């Protein structure tokens, strides 16, 4: 019904903003990126995505491309507004073709004035998902409105060629990732105990008493920080055993550094870099880490790494025999760090996410503390998870934002120094996030019914960068620089 459409015309306007009532990670920016492989996805009738053109224009159609658009028909209305507050329906009870993944036009008359155009979804012919790979408002008196956006047999036939191309590109992308879980990369740095130091692994290391109150340039990590109570897991595998290369307390405490992934910065800070690629700690782990694991045996390798023993602590809520057997009771981990870079590649639900502190027992995590920055947010979020009742329950707690990381300017920027404290006393865990010039944020977790005090559970702290992105490019990475890493425990009486 539109005799007057043109094959070519003026370029479409760039919206100044794309927003949405809700989404699952896959946000409304993905409507305007001229990319069929990305989508805005949102579940529920009446959820919307809105384009702001920044000023009032005349429009008479929209063009839209649909996720899985050759498998089901999407149901929707289109509304417009001049003021952004009240909405006029211009297209009602629309149904996509069900036959194509490309752009399809939905056109009306007369043209209307609008600054804002929104897609209101009513799910699809199979389920409740509103999933749209492209949306733009069009004025067919000035822009291209091509016949190829009315879905006929020839358009569907051309798409078979496009889909085959896209499938081939997908297989090529997969082939490029073949070395994902491999540790074959990185220079080799010296292990002190194998080269320059005779390490007495029958004995605990000396307690380092020199340490400067703030880290100094030119010091090894062990001269700026107490490294005697950690081992480091590195995501490369130079001894070819299929596992990370671990750096024992005796090597760490004697000045170990690796110039790519664990080293003293020009300003003294301790840098941890974690690529997406790397050998992982086990089959059941999806992600690489460059991360320290607490070792209260402090280099006395006669003491086993695992167990309620003199290498691990327990909560003071644990049975008496555990309190006495453990190396200490309760615990505080306090760190100061900045985030240098967060992954910017990968799927919408993983990109920019990693973990900067943990408590673990043999199986589960009393806490995992996350930072996450999205590529299109100017700052990042910090939040945590608490697993409970043998990990059959998991609860997320915000500190500065949450796992969605939609913090705008209100989060923690790259390069911004901040501190955290994780303080366990019995079945209470207090997590504090401290920032310069701002009030502390404090979350108290009641672990009463969490099951960490039953008996037999041993604990250790972790700190560093544990990636939570596997889908990103293999060389993409997250990096943090620490200025404080202080661990404390109480003693059994
Ligand atoms: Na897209």
């Amino acid at each position: 019904d539109f005799p007057n459409n043109k094959e070519t015309g003026e370029a479409l306007l760039t919206p100044v903003d794309a927003t949405a009532s809700s989404h699952d990670g896959n946000g409304p920016d993905r409507l305007i990126d001229q990319d069929l492989t990305t989508r805005w996805s949102s579940a529920g009738d009446g959820e919307w995505a809105m384009l702001d053109y920044g000023s009032v224009q005349e429009f008479d159609a929209v063009q839209a491309s649909f996720s899985k658009g050759n498998e089901r028909q999407s149901k929707f209305d289109i509304q417009v507004s001049v003021d952004g507050e009240t909405w006029t329906t211009v297209l009602e009870n629309q149904l996509s073709s069900g036959k194509a993944i490309g752009l399809e036009r939905f056109q009306f008359e007369p043209a209307v004035k609008a600054r804002y155009v929104r897609y209101v979804g009513h799910g699809n012919t199979k389920n409740g998902w509103n999933s749209v790979t492209g949306l733009a408002a069009v004025n067919c008196s000035i822009n291209a409105c091509p016949a190829s956006q009315i879905i006929t047999s020839d358009v569907v036939a051309a798409e078979a060629v496009l889909i085959a191309e896209m499938k081939a590109a997908e297989k090529a992308r997969k082939a490029a990732r073949k070395d994902l879980r491999s540790g074959n990369f990185g220079v080799a740095a010296v292990y002190p105990c194998e080269t320059s130091v005779k390490c007495d692994t029958r004995s605990a290391l000396p307690v380092p008493t020199g340490l400067p109150a703030t880290p100094v340039a030119g010091n090894a990590p062990s001269e700026n920080f107490d490294m005697t109570h950690w081992y480091l897991s590195q995501p490369f595998d130079h001894d070819k055993n299929g596992k990370p290369d671990d750096v024992s307390e005796w090597n760490l405490a004697n000045g170990y550094q690796h110039p790519e992934i664990f080293y003293t910065a020009d300003d003294g800070g301790l840098v941890f870099k974690s690529y997406v690629k790397g050998v992982r700690t086990s089959k059941n782990t999806k992600y690489a880490r460059t991360e320290l694991r607490e070792m209260m045996r402090r280099g006395d390798q006669s003491i086993s790494t695992k167990g309620v023993n003199k290498n691990n602590w327990v909560f003071s809520s644990a049975p008496e025999a555990d309190l006495e057997a453990a190396a200490g009771i309760d615990g505080v981990l306090e760190a100061t760090l900045k985030i240098d870079h967060a992954t910017t590649t990968g799927n919408a639900n993983e990109v920019g996410r990693f973990i900067i502190g943990q408590i673990h027992d043999q199986n589960d995590e009393p806490i995992r503390l996350y930072y996450r920055k999205l590529p299109n947010q100017p700052t990042g979020a910090v939040y945590f998870a608490h697993e409970s009742q043998d990990a059959t329950k998991e609860d997320f707690y915000p500190l500065v934002g949450d796992m969605t990381a939609e913090v705008g300017e209100d989060g923690i920027a790259l390069g911004e120094v901040f501190s955290y404290r994780i303080d366990v006393k019995g079945n209470t865990m207090t997590v504090t996030l401290m920032r310069e010039g701002k009030d502390d944020v404090v979350q108290v977790v009641d672990m009463s019914n969490s099951g960490y005090d039953v008996g037999g559970k041993y604990m250790y702290f972790k700190a560093g960068v544990y990636n939570q992105n596997i889908s990103g490019d293999l060389d993409d990475y997250s990096q943090a620089t620490f200025y404080q890493l202080d661990v404390s425990h109480d003693q059994y009486k």
